[PDB]
């Protein structure tokens, strides 16, 4: 109930919000069926539209207007936004020659540049260079400004997922907006598009920009719009607010659009009824940076142009049925689309089985257009697991096409031609970043980033403190002119121990063996100085990582690698090594194959032990610094080291021995020599954060050998190819990946094939960023470069996707 017999009459879209029953006036109150009786009357005014013509100039004022044409219009901030160049003389914004904005250009009393946040719906990247001919005000922002050639949304690359983490900068996980549509079990509740669930406050965690700003005391206007309010609207509320007194007037603003979206999903991406939608667009765009200049705020204002997510070809042809795979198919719940998630019907129901039902839907068609995961098994990067919400059962679905559960849900529930939801790394699902004003940067291109990113960078316009976020501060600094953020490298925690010889053979009892015994003061030196570290600046190129946790480790050193060994965890946290352009494989000699070696400067106590891999029947066993890149047959057998050796699945080792015997070879061969970090990782709650032991739940049998949840390695260059990867004097280059650490290869349909037809697109799929590895980890990398600390956080936060040029 609202008594909704109060009025509207000098409150038209106030900012504070008021509690029922008294009556709204806000630019939500028809979304909450909530408005005065005259709210449409006073508020949402449409006589004469919305443009001022040449007999309109200089007209007496008539308060019923759209807006006014009236001389006293600009004072009383309510002209139409292209009333200056009709009545005027001026010039439309998009005719102006792009001037450099050196410094805030503000009215007096504006004590920051405010920062207007015009968000477009579905607006997909590739718009920027394809729709160039109908969008002028949009192309100048772009080319006068500071602009990315496209921008990585979060994985459901659906609409409240990217809208409410460009708000927060963090995760769909822990923002708590997973999907579009969502089930809680805790609440007992359901979020759908339509209805009145999604605005309860439950929903939505983290602390969103308006709040995170009106907490430290800057005042936002209202960010979201009733649908219905037309675009013009919105625009003329947005110039109006920015006219009042200095104390009531707030510093940040939101625009949405719901174009192209709303077109895409009808017509597909690029439908011919797509350049209309476009053109609109823009003219709002035009009219925005009218009315601001008319206020003489076009140089004062920072203006970000920033998408949710693009758009794919999808058609109802394109659909698989989970009916033509399982047989239970009333015993499920499927959220269908563009992902699939898939959960129990009935808690009351016992004989309900994920392993079967993903067992059914696992490479059971040739051309098959989805792939069932387990939530913790999906790629790291989309770091979509950590949440209740998140069904365990998940269907990443190719793009072009739907999962349902019935063909009767397709018919019963072509119309649409678009959609989107994808994997976030997919070409069609990226969007756009421009950011323009005097903060940002005067014609500059940047490289791709993810918009998780933004939040701290908002707080930075705004002279905010970001609340925690999945946003790396200092990352995009490289967009901003001033007001950057200057990060500093954390403390490490723990210091290292650098152990000597220490122990004698026979005090080990691990049940390893190694033919080992062939016996020179040339070379005796010589392996002294190497394990001392010698050859360390040659395998250790950034310094060593530091650990941001409190644990004991020793360095290790060695001809061809160094690592930091965990006494903890009884196995290396990183092992690095560098492998030049000219560097040579090598097999594992024939007497050396299943050769161990306890490490003498480290305790039988601290080893691991080869009898728990003999008695452990499904746990193997593979190394670190790969046998085959040895240097020479005598740093051989520093491979062998019970200290460089991790559990591994027999399933695992597959993948592992084709990217230590062939992949790291092919990619020094193409990037001039690499160096390659590698190690395990614990993520047995799926939380993306490095466990703690007490959170391990599987061993090698009959040991405290922890089993790994994923192997990484990060590979770094020199950007410039032309420099070999241990002498580069610039910018680094670098891919890393996160594997998860498997008993079977179920994920990859084709694996009974040979390694070279399947490994390296599972290690595609698995791409990772350093800092994901860094959250799974408790390392920090990259400490010793000559490179400046917020390039080294640009390089952390990268993700080479593999996809095809944009
Ligand atoms: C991406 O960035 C984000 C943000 O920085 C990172 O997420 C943070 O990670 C922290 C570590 O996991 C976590 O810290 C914990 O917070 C607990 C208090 O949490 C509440 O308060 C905060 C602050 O206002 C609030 O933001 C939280 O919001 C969550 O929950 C609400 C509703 O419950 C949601 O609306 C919201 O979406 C959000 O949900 C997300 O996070 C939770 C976990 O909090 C997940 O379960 C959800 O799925 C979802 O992802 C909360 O309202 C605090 O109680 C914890 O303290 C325990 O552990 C510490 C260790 O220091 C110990 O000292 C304590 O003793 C304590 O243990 C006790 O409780 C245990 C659990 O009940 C129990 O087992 C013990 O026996 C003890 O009784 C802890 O400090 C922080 O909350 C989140 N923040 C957010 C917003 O998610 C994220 O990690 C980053 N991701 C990556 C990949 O880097
Ligand atoms: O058309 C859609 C829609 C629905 C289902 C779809 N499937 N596929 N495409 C779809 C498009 N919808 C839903 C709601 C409503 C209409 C729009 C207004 N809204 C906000 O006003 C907002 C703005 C927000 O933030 C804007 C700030 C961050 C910049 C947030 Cl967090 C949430 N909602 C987001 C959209
Ligand atoms: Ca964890
Ligand atoms: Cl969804
Ligand atoms: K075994
Ligand atoms: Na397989």
């Amino acid at each position: 109930w609202t008594a909704t017999s109060g009025s509207c009459k000098g409150r038209c879209f106030e900012l504070q919000e008021v509690g029922p029953p008294d009556c709204r006036c806000d630019n939500l109150c028809k979304s909450y069926s909530s408005c005065c009786h005259d709210f449409d009357e006073l508020c949402l005014k449409t006589a004469r539209g919305w443009e001022c013509t040449k007999d309109r100039c200089g007209e007496v004022r008539n308060e019923e207007n759209a807006c006014h044409c009236s001389e006293d219009c600009l004072s009383r901030g309510d002209c139409c936004t292209n009333y200056q160049v009709v009545c005027k003389g001026e010039s439309h914004w998009v005719d102006d020659d792009c001037e450099e904005i050196k410094v805030p250009e503000c009215p007096a009393g504006f004590v920051r540049p405010p920062l207007i946040i015009f968000s477009v719906d579905g607006f997909r990247a590739s718009y920027m260079k394809k729709g160039s001919k109908v969008m002028p005000n949009i192309e100048k922002l772009r080319s006068c400004g500071t602009h990315a050639p496209y921008m990585r949304p979060v994985y459901p690359t659906k609409t409240f997922p990217n809208l409410y983490t460009l708000a927060t900068g963090l995760y769909p996980e822990s923002h708590g907006i997973v999907g579009n549509s969502m089930y809680d079990p805790v609440f007992d509740a359901s979020f759908h598009l339509r209805g009145r669930e999604k605005f309860n406050h439950r929903w939505w965690g983290g602390q969103p920009l308006w709040i995170t700003a009106t907490k430290q005391g800057v005042r936002a206007g209202t960010f979201f719009w009733s649908v219905s309010i037309p675009h013009e609207r919105r625009i003329l509320t947005i110039l109006q607010w920015l006219s009042l007194p200095d104390n009531e007037r707030p510093s940040v603003y939101a625009f949405y659009s719901e174009q192209p979206d709303f077109s895409g999903h009808k017509y597909g991406p690029f439908g011919p009824e797509m350049t209309n939608p476009l053109r609109e667009i823009d003219k709002t765009v035009g009219q925005l940076m009218d009315g601001l200049k008319q206020l003489r705020l076009h140089r004062c204002v920072n203006v970000i142009f920033v998408g949710d997510h693009g758009m794919e070809d999808v058609t109802c042809d394109r659909t698989e049925f989970l009916s033509n795979y399982l047989t239970n198919v009333d015993d499920i719940t499927l959220v269908p689309g563009t992902l699939g998630r898939i959960r129990a019907k009935s808690i009351n129901n016992s004989k309900y089985d994920p392993k079967t039902i993903i067992a059914a839907l696992t490479c059971k068609k040739p051309d098959q257009h989805f792939k069932p995961y387990m939530k913790q098994h999906l790629p790291k990067r989309l770091h979509y697991a950590n949440n209740r919400r998140i069904e365990d059962i998940h269907l990443l679905v190719d793009r072009r096409w739907h999962v349902a559960r019935k063909p009767l849900d397709v018919y019963k529930k072509c119309f649409f031609q678009g959609d989107h939801g994808f994997d976030n790394k997919v070409n069609s699902m990226q969007t756009v970043f421009v950011g323009y004003g005097p903060t940002f940067k005067y014609r500059t291109k940047v490289p791709p980033f993810e918009n998780i990113e933004l939040y701290n960078v908002m707080c930075d316009l705004l002279g905010l403190k970001p609340a925690p976020n999945n946003g790396t501060h200092g990352s995009l600094n490289h967009l901003l002119r001033t007001n950057t953020f200057r990060p500093t490298m954390p403390d490490e925690v723990s210091r290292p121990n650098y152990p000597g010889i220490m122990y004698l053979q026979s005090e080990f009892d691990l049940g390893c063996t190694c033919d080992d015994k062939v016996e020179n003061k040339l070379e005796e030196l010589n392996k002294r100085l190497h394990t001392k570290g010698s050859t360390k600046e040659r395998h250790l190129l950034y310094g060593r990582p530091a650990v941001l946790y409190r644990t004991s480790y020793d360095i290790l050193y060695h001809t061809d690698f160094e690592s930091g060994y965990s006494e903890i965890f009884l196995m290396p946290l990183w092992t690095s090594y560098t492998i030049s352009k000219q560097a040579e494989v090598s097999s594992i000699p024939e007497h050396l194959t299943n050769c161990v070696r306890p490490d003498v400067r480290v305790s039988p106590g601290f080893s691991q032990n080869c009898l728990a891999y003999k008695n452990d029947k499904q746990m193997s066993y593979g190394f670190l610094f790969p046998p085959y890149l040895s240097s020479s047959p005598e740093a051989k057998y520093d491979a062998f080291l019970v200290t460089n050796m991790v559990p591994m699945y027999p399933a695992f080792k597959r993948v592992w021995a084709y990217f230590q015997r062939v992949l790291v070879k092919k990619y020094a061969s193409e990037r001039n020599g690499v160096n390659v970090i590698s190690g395990p990782i614990f993520d047995y709650n799926y939380d993306g954060l490095r466990d703690t032991e007490d959170e391990i739940k599987q061993y090698v049998e009959g040991s405290s050998i922890p089993v790994p949840t994923h192997y990484y390695s990060i590979i770094t260059s020199c950007l410039d190819f032309t420099q070999p990867a241990d002498k580069c004097d610039g910018p680094l280059s670098v891919s890393s990946f996160i594997l998860p650490h498997r008993p079977d290869n179920d994920e990859s349909c084709n694996s009974s094939e040979d390694e070279s037809k399947w490994v390296e697109e599972l290690m595609k799929m698995h791409t990772a960023r350093v800092r994901d590895i860094e959250h799974l980890t408790g390392l920090d990398f990259y400490r010793k470069t000559s490179r400046s600390y917020s390039e080294i956080l640009t390089l952390k936060t990268y993700l080479h996707t593999y996809e095809s040029e944009i």
